């Protein structure tokens, strides 16, 4: 028993981290097979970040200008290309530590682990959710750009995020591994509006099921609700509308606990309307939305 | 910016995890050099766990009864010994992935990362604190025994915890790597009282400094206090008494923020007496005590 904000073991990803330097800018890159992936803003100067023409900036660069270092060994760059907001540096050596991997574009509300890196060296690992507004609330300092987010299914690492920037609001924006930003963000030092964020309703319900499995049951009540009634409450409290697809994904947890999804919705409704009255659930005094129904099943079943 | 409950990158530890089987019991072991360390309760049956005589149980076992598997390769056991509550299985092969390592006994209030494992395979990583009462609030299921806690200083892994059991209260107990339990616990299926736990005051103050560094400042007030006055409040709210040693360790954070430690104590005093009035600090609606002053400096400075 016990329920923690658990990240995937980061070993397979640590073996892919490298340092990429271009001019005076140093950030992190991801070395998979004979390609190193990194944010294209590695080619920017301080005057450039305000409004960069990446095409023109990249033209002034040659293969020998990209310094890629894996630990203490230097990699030889034999090609460079820009794909959306990522640079792909072809190297003459395939990473011997390349795990089985996929590049995936995750959906808002899904979770992943981040391996925060500086100068190509791993500093820490944490689990987070892609917010409904396509930002992530991470922990990143200057130099963390190029750190990646991922999920692991047995031996396969699905890379889903590469860190690009911190918005003036302190939240984080980045791309999939094809260099496409999540959300409306652009890789420019300009004020950028992150949309209105909402709470990931299906994740809060999944976490309420995790609480019941672990003995925290005080919030269970004698009530039920309907999807329509619950969604009137969700709208008022800036929660994502619950759909039948969300109910369907909660099926295994509803089956394990014997608590019908709409009954758990009625507990959530009362928690939204009345608050927690100074009580806690799984060591939290707020409703947690960073665990998906899959995370709850995985953590509660011990998937390795 | 941003502040997360960050674990150490687990790669160096993943390379040490093995599966240990004895009779019908399977748990995790830690393979360092030519020794595999695991909880001695791997030699227990179901009738034995209620009141085991480990000395007698181990006498009925031979080197060939301990099945140690690293991934898919079988290790050859050439010696076995019990040291306190851990079994040390000498193998004929030194682990090629053995990192630089130390065995350390951590103090209550200190933090560490846990790599939860099942059948010798890593499932996830999370950061936690050794509670003042020597329990840990982890996430462990049956089969997780032998999973370890550790800290990393550049290339050196300091192993500080090995998981042994879950108390009837759902909290976790284990040993240092010399097999000495943290706390009064014994490796027996019997009701065991964990002492009264307290909140780790120095960690809450460190986390309040992290909040200020990251822009969460609403809790800062126009007041100050004394160590004596603050400790009267800490006693009432079951917080650990703050000492000058704790003030001294908060020195760098006090210096970085320009907020005197006793002034931060006065903010904490008001938060204890008045609550958070429905507000949050670093995304939490309660006072967080799982970050040490060292963790806050490390996370805020990007130590890799
Ligand atoms: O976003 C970060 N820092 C960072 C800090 C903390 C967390 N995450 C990132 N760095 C900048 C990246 C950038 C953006 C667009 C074009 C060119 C470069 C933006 C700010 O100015 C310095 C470069
Ligand atoms: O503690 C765990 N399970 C577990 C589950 C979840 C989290 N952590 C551990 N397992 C037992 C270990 C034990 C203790 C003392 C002597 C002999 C063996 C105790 C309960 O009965 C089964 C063996």
């Amino acid at each position: 028993s016990g329920f923690r904000k658990m990240a995937f073991p980061s070993g397979k990803v640590e073996g892919c981290m490298v340092q990429v330097t271009c001019g005076t800018t140093t950030l992190n890159g991801l070395w998979l097979d004979d390609v190193v992936y990194c944010p294209r803003h590695v080619i920017c100067t301080s005057e450039d970040m305000l409004n960069p023409n990446y095409e023109d900036l990249l033209i002034r660069k040659s293969n020998h200008n990209f310094l890629v270092q894996a630990g203490n060994v230097q990699l030889r760059v034999i090609g460079h290309s820009m794909q959306n907001c990522v640079l792909k540096l072809k190297v003459d050596t395939a990473n011997p530590k390349t795990p089985k991997y996929k590049f995936v574009r995750i959906q808002p509300g899904q979770t992943f682990s981040v391996l925060a890196c500086y100068n190509g060296s791993p500093s820490g690992v944490y689990q987070c959710a892609m917010r409904p507004n396509f930002t992530i609330k991470g922990s990143f300092l200057n130099g963390s750009c190029g750190s990646v987010g991922f999920n692991i299914d047995y031996d396969c690492v699905s890379f889903c995020y590469m860190h690009h920037m911190e918005l003036p609001t302190g939240v984080h924006a980045g791309t999939d591994l094809e260099g496409n930003f999540y959300g409306p963000f652009v890789d420019r030092q300009t004020a950028q509006a992150a949309g209105t964020d909402t709470t990931i309703t299906v994740n809060v319900l999944a976490w309420l099921y995790a609480a019941v499995i672990n003995g925290d049951r005080w919030f269970l009540n004698r009530f039920t609700t309907t999807l329509n009634d619950f969604n009137l409450v969700a709208m008022k409290y800036n929660y994502e509308p619950l759909t039948q697809d969300h109910v369907d994904i909660l099926g295994p947890l509803s089956a394990q606990t014997g608590i019908a999804v709409l009954d758990m919705c009625a507990s959530l409704k009362e928690l939204l309307q009345n608050g927690m009255n100074g009580r806690t659930i799984l060591g939290s005094a707020l409703l947690e939305d960073e665990f998906t129904p899959f995370d709850v099943v995985r953590q509660c079943s011990g998937v390795t």
